[PDB]
């Protein structure tokens, strides 16, 4: 990445190098990757980043929608800033292109000249906005489930009943304000009938801890 | 974190994110997974506490009873510490709302700059007594089994039942005052007759480890 | 921890936030978990100490035992070294009470102060010495065996026996006076009548080498 | 490798040593090893990236046709730049040959002063160059399947079968360009009936999401 | 330990009290146990010694045998060295005891202000002289096998013969003379008829590696 | 080792020790097992070498053979660089001697003052010359298999063949030009009659890609 002592680049840790092959190799596209690949690329260079992504051996379908994914903001990129064409000014910072915030043209010096610059052109951070947006559309696509199939069992505890479907909208990528509003209608309905009788009895104005202790 | 060399922003480790999760994973909401939850997040930036929250795959129930105790730390908040409207003085530190030290609408610079402040706005420190508050909530909740059904099996050795109880006692979050006072009481009631009658024999003003050799 | 660059506060690292509890999962409260405590609490607060022994999940009997020989061994602090009541001086460390050593009253600050002063009020070493004595009684308690009951099998070595002997007088406390004269009398009355009959013909004034070798 | 405080020689950690040889007993010479060789040889001088090639016990026929990639690269380098014949200046830095940038003929120290020099004369990086286009000659060797035995079974999931696709082409070594342009040619003709129909429905300017969420 | 910046106390690390912990479980008293016992106390105090020897759980006649050796050691030590008895001149260093280096009756500091004086009076290094002394005279009691008991086996090949003979010759503590010399007696006399009448055919003044290919 | 800020002496790292004893333990005397000694020495005094050969319990017989090539390399040193007998001046250096850098008569202070002297009298990478070389006649020896018995099984894949021949020449220590070569000769001669007639057919100036594809 790009850390202190000044902000100087050091080599990605083999701990770090690992731990984000594991986790895809363990949990796949559960949505829980993505905080977790963020972190694992803290002060990363647009180089740190494309080594975590090309160390992975499968997912390649996954992988190849990612590179349309960035495609896609690397040309938005250069529709909001187009770079000036002919010879770069010796020994000056050349304007970074979406190619060279994604990490396919620039050089490890250009991008550390950029993030070390003051002010910073932020093309770490900028890229793993790119990479993150694009690891979100593969986690709702690879959503096995609809929040509708998920409903509670007749002898299924609420509390693994509510596991599944708070899973599942966040697999499907459900905004936090329908995580906020599902409560008030579509738990209480896909839930059994013995529970779903308590819960209606609560009324509305009912906690997620007042509705799971009803029903426990 | 933030750390010290001055006082410094550092990536949270491989180290720490995978710990995390590996004790979510063993222990789910046993008690003693939030002391260690505390421990893993020392010196955390609010960004490192919805990274060690995010991480978790698993227990979206609880998480979402956890977005609901924040929501409600934020407003108590910003009901105490309103903050002024418009444009914030240039090159000037803006005041922390509720929303702010959640993480969910400051930034890594924001947060850096509140902590390393002189004296510091300590929204690590804030965030985390939230998070903590709302996370002895779920361990009451995820409490099994009450007080009241440990009893002492007739064969079973006293210091197994007494590890039960007290296990016991710290998942249904019982006051110190209640675990003092938790042994002249119902330690003695819920234990079996051979050791009952010993436990009586010894009265009032005795220890748990007079209690336990008593009953050895 | 509190250690060097100046004397600085330390985050207590996953590797040893881990390696206590482990310790704790695999040898319960053998002697040897002692030694091993302390040597996992170098340079640590009141805080650090109270993290470590709130990771455990098992053992609440002991760690009420434990809360017990705390509460008066801050009770006897408070009895020799009574503090001013009423406002502290602006600015200035106040004296610490015993419940302030044991970290149930302090804070992280007035800890650090304590222990980074000239000369350092060492409240980390003084409540180690507590949870230390603490965690002994625990051991002789949970001691499961007699040494009047560790006596050497017909078909046992010497060798085998002695391990037993030892590894028993050090789970039962016995002071280092009667580890040294174990040996010219129970170690030899305890050993089978084959090894007995070679240990009385060395007579006294025989070490545990010349005895271990006269009975291979 | 070479790293900084100055630009310094630090050991290669035996964490990266482990790394390489672990990448190399799981994935053999899965394209994803190319990504993750250069990432465990950042900073690597020539007797680094000889070390992790000469830490592998197995694949010799590999390392020999890598030798040969090697010969042929240090001739090239010695074709463009000779080096001058005779005793070098005291106290100076001789230029570099082929045999040198592959850490053959060099010395660490030499090696070093190459790269350490204003500007740097990159043999790390320039071997590394050398080392893995020798690298990915052997991948496409041993690529075990062609892009036209890749179709997808009548019961598999079309994106099982876009993972097996993409996988065999980046063990193939099809450019970028035939990766961008596979989709709407093999990836459809490879598809079963059911799906090849659906994704003849869409016509051309679909994308892999589109194409993959037609047949899911 | 004691390590530089000058001379700075650090704490024993948990990857080091491990290490020694599971080297004594797994291979006991071994002789390499030793040599590796040294190298995890580098720079360790008298605390330190007793910290890895107190952590051992295990081998608690060996534990006891050795406490003899050293107070010997310690004894022999206050017969060259007696200290001066009445008040320490104030703020001065007071002269080490044979108990002061066991660590038995010296502070950490007292200790530390000893290694860390100029010229150093090396308790470290004198305690581990002391210890090792002790632990080896464990070795040799703990050598299940003579030298005269190692003979091979018809069938045996002769290189696993000579791995056995110095493993023995090892353990039994043979000094280098005799290990040097063992050669050209016991190991061409102990081999079987095949082996022996090849090796006296070769006479005197053969290696081990000429002995070793004449009898592949 | 030896390591820098100034040159400086640091412990060997409980990482260290470890990961060349579990390589020994794993791959004997593999040849892969010398260029990985080397690499886990870096920056090694002759004391650390000591450390890391004194670690290993196994292949005694191995370590015995080391030994004699050490008393050999150190009396040539003595034959070639003579020592000035009788008493050094005070606070100098003395010269080393063969068994002063084999560590059997030098101290680590000694060692230290060689090795960080300007310029450096390197006993570290001398010792290590000795060792390695003697490391390599073990790995000759314990070479199971000719080359002449490498031979390709009739249904026997030639990569997996040309695996065998080169691991078998590593282990055999043929030269480097005996590896160039070995292609056009014996690896023909040795492949089995279907792909012999391939190879042939191609005949002289054939790489081993093209061999290794020819027959694949
Ligand atoms: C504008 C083009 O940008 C990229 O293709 C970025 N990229 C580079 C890479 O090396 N690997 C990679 C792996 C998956 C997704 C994108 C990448
Ligand atoms: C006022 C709103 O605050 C939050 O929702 C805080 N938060 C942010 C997050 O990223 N994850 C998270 C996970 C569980 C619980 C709370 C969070
Ligand atoms: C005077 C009161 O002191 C304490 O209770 C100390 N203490 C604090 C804690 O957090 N945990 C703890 C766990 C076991 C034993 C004592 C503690
Ligand atoms: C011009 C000659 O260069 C080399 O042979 C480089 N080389 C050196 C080495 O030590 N090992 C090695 C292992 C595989 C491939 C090349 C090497
Ligand atoms: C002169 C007395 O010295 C000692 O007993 C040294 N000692 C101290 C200790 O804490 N443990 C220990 C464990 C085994 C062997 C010796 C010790
Ligand atoms: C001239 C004598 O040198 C040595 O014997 C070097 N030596 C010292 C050692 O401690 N162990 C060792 C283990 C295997 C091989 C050589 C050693």
């Amino acid at each position: 990445p790009i850390v202190q002592n000044q902000m100087v680049h050091q080599c990605i840790s083999p701990r770090t190098l690992n731990a984000w092959v594991k986790v895809v190799e363990e949990k796949a596209f559960s949505p829980e990757v993505i905080p977790m690949f963020s972190a694992l690329s803290c002060g990363a260079t647009p180089q740190d980043l494309n080594t975590m992504l090309n160390t992975v051996g499968g997912h390649q379908a996954a992988m190849q929608m990612l590179k349309e994914t960035i495609n896609e903001e690397a040309a938005e990129w250069d529709r909001l800033h187009p770079v000036h064409a002919g010879p770069i000014a010796p020994g000056q910072m050349r304007e970074p292109r979406g190619s060279d915030i994604a990490g396919t043209t620039s050089t490890l010096q250009e991008q550390i000249g950029w993030m070390t610059h003051n002010p910073p052109i932020p093309v770490g951070e900028i890229y793993k906005r790119w990479i993150i947006l694009g690891l979100n559309k593969i986690v709702r696509m690879y959503s096995p489930t609809s929040i509708l199939d998920i409903r509670q069992g007749p002898k299924e505890p609420f509390r693994d009943y509510v596991d599944r479907f708070y899973k599942t909208l966040r697999a499907e990528q459900a905004s936090q304000e329908v995580k906020n509003a599902a409560t008030e209608t579509l738990l209480v309905q896909n839930a059994n009938p013995d529970c779903k009788t308590i819960l209606k009895a609560l009324g509305p104005g009912a906690t997620l801890e007042e509705m799971m202790t009803a029903c426990q």
